[PDB]
This record gives C-alpha cells, sequence and structure tokens, in this order.
C-alpha cells in the first residue's frame, strides 16, 4: 500500500506532448510520462525515482508500459533503494520483454522510502532509437 508522494525523473515531455515524471504515478493507462523528445532533447540516461510517503518494507515493482507506442519501452533496468533519496542501494537488474504487456520486477524484502528505476535498455519503433527515449504508463511498488 505505499503512497507515492512524487514521481521524479532524468527529464520529462511537456513541449512536443504533456508527459510529465508525474503521469507514471497513477493507474490511467492512457497517460504515460515520456523523456523529453523536443529540442533540446533528454536522450539518456533515463531514470525515475519514487519517494514514498513513508519508510515501507517492498519487495515489487509494477511497470505498465505505454499502450500506444513502442517508443521508450524500457526492456533493461537496474532497481535501487534509498532511505534518505541521496544514498541509493542496488536490489535488482534485469531484462523486460519487449511487448506492452504490464512487468513485474520482484526482489528480496528490503526497507525504502525512494524507489529508483534507471532503465539501462529501451526500445522504439524507430530504426535509429534504441536506448534514446524513456516511457511509462505507471510505475509502482508493493510490499
Ligand atoms: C517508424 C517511425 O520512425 N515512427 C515514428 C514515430 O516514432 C513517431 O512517434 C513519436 O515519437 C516521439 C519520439 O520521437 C514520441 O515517442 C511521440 O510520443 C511519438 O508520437 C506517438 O506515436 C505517433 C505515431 C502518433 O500516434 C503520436 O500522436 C503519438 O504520440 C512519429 C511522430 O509522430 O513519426 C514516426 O511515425
Ligand atoms: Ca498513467
Amino acid at each position: 500500500n505505499p503512497r507515492t508522494v512524487k514521481i521524479t525523473a532524468s527529464s520529462e515531455e511537456t513541449s512536443g506532448e504533456n508527459a510529465p515524471a508525474s503521469f507514471a504515478s497513477d493507474g490511467d493507462m492512457n497517460t504515460f510520462w515520456h523523456s523529453k523528445w523536443s529540442s533540446p532533447a533528454h536522450e539518456g540516461p533515463h531514470h525515475l525515482t519514487l519517494e514514498l510517503d513513508n519508510v515501507y518494507e517492498i519487495n515489487k515493482v509494477k511497470y505498465a508500459p505505454r499502450q500506444d507506442s513502442k517508443n521508450g519501452r524500457i526492456t533493461g533496468y537496474k532497481v535501487s533503494v534509498s532511505l534518505d533519496g541521496e544514498n541509493f542501494t542496488e536490489v535488482k537488474t534485469g531484462t523486460l520483454e519487449d511487448n506492452a504487456a504490464i512487468k513485474f520486477i520482484e526482489f528480496d524484502s528490503v526497507d525504502a522510502k525512494y524507489v529508483r528505476l534507471d532503465v539501462t535498455d529501451s526500445v522504439s519503433d524507430q530504426a535509429n532509437g534504441r536506448g534514446k527515449f524513456a516511457t511509462a504508463a505507471e510505475v509502482n511498488v508493493h510490499g
């Protein structure tokens, strides 16, 4: 049940379309965060940090890909946790399948107030777009 106080990101798009980082902090499958693609683009590295309302014991991250485009779809991730928002500890690394299905990332129970998702790999419907974008309809945490 942890509440996301806020989501911050490496970057966000509010100019070419409305896709701020906070759109990834609700369960509307029809809104998403997009890394900044409009000039000047931020083309990586990409990440997203959820600040929880308290310290929780967490063992799972849910990731809902953007539903209308594969652009930015996360296929490689590192998950880290923090108590103070500054010092992070890696708890999980892995790949995710290249489809729009909801993903889960699971690890041993760990106390966190902040959960960071580093995008190590991402896909695109563009020929030379590997790694350029990051999108998320939702990122959430569970314990
Ligand atoms: C094959 C190919 O090159 N396709 C591109 C496609 O990737 C582009 O989509 C947009 O790309 C930017 C980043 O460059 C963002 O991801 C945009 O959200 C994305 O737009 C979305 O998809 C398109 C197809 C439209 O439905 C748009 O309204 C969506 O938001 C488009 C640019 O429109 O061009 C090529 O089709
Ligand atoms: Ca959403």
